[PDB]
């Protein structure tokens, strides 16, 4: 996250850290995701499309530090990773990009909510926030692009949503940006999300409840002028979601 203000995981219950077993020994931070339900996380497919094995990926849920043990933390390995049959990957664009991993511990139990570990609610069909309203993004991602190192505490930040026919224009993205996907950054480009955050959730205040409303997934460059992040737009996927659960 560029810009933004540090955080803690008691702010994002449902963030889930993700980072993956090297051969060797050595673990490196990969993607976020959000917990859907005790046993399901979502993510973004380009986050694991590259290296299938499900065994290499560790999940951890209510954890604040990216080399610290939070206490309250719990630690996952991946069940069974589900990848979406039609991604695929352009210059800039990625295609339904969306997975699910079903989590289990070392003994072989699903996730237990308490006060820093809860799930996010899913969309309704045809019922997705206008554009113009503020949301949140939260992950351990790049504070600026030339940073090699992600930043040792998780941030978060707000930026708003906007139109597909805005985002559309040929400043933005033209014909590169379809309806399932949503846009969304800063009027002043001085905050947004970068490298390190994707398959982190877009969280939206909607009518009431807070939605995850969208997932973290591609973007030219890092709070760039007229180059809004893109985020998989939720709703449309619910059916593939409901018979992959
Ligand atoms: N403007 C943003 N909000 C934004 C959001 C997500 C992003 C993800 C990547 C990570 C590297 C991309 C990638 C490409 C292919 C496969 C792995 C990783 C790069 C830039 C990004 C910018």
């Amino acid at each position: 996250i560029i810009g933004g203000e540090f955080t803690t995981i008691e702010n994002q219950p449902w963030f889930a850290a993700i980072y993956r077993r090297h051969r060797g020994g050595s673990v490196t931070y990969v993607c976020g995701g959000s917990l859907m339900s005790p046993c399901w996380v979502i993510s973004a497919t380009h986050c694991f499309i590259d290296y299938p094995k499900k065994e290499d990926y560790i999940v951890y849920l209510g954890r604040s530090r990216l080399n610290s043990n939070t206490q309250g933390e719990m630690k996952f390995e991946v069940e069974n990773l589900i990848l979406h049959k039609d991604y695929s990957a352009d210059t800039l664009a990625h295609h339904n990009d969306i997975a699910l991993l079903k989590i289990r511990s070392k003994e072989g139990r699903c996730a237990q909510p308490s006060r820093t570990i809860q799930t996010i609610c899913l969309p309704s069909m045809y019922n997705d926030p206008q554009f113009g309203t503020s949301c949140e993004i939260t992950g351990f991602g790049k504070e600026n692009s030339t940073d090699y190192l992600y930043p040792e505490q998780l941030k978060m930040t707000v930026v708003k949503l906007i139109s597909h026919r805005e985002c559309q224009q040929p400043h933005y993205y033209g014909s590169e940006v379809t309806t399932k996907m949503l846009c969304a950054a800063d009027p002043q480009w001085k905050t947004d999300s970068c490298q390190g955050d994707s398959g982190g959730p877009l969280v939206c205040s909607l009518q009431g409840r807070m939605t995850l409303t969208g997932i973290v997934s591609w973007g030219r460059g890092c709070a760039l002028k007229d180059k809004p992040g893109v985020y998989t737009r939720v709703s449309h996927f619910l059916p593939w979601i409901r018979s992959h659960t």
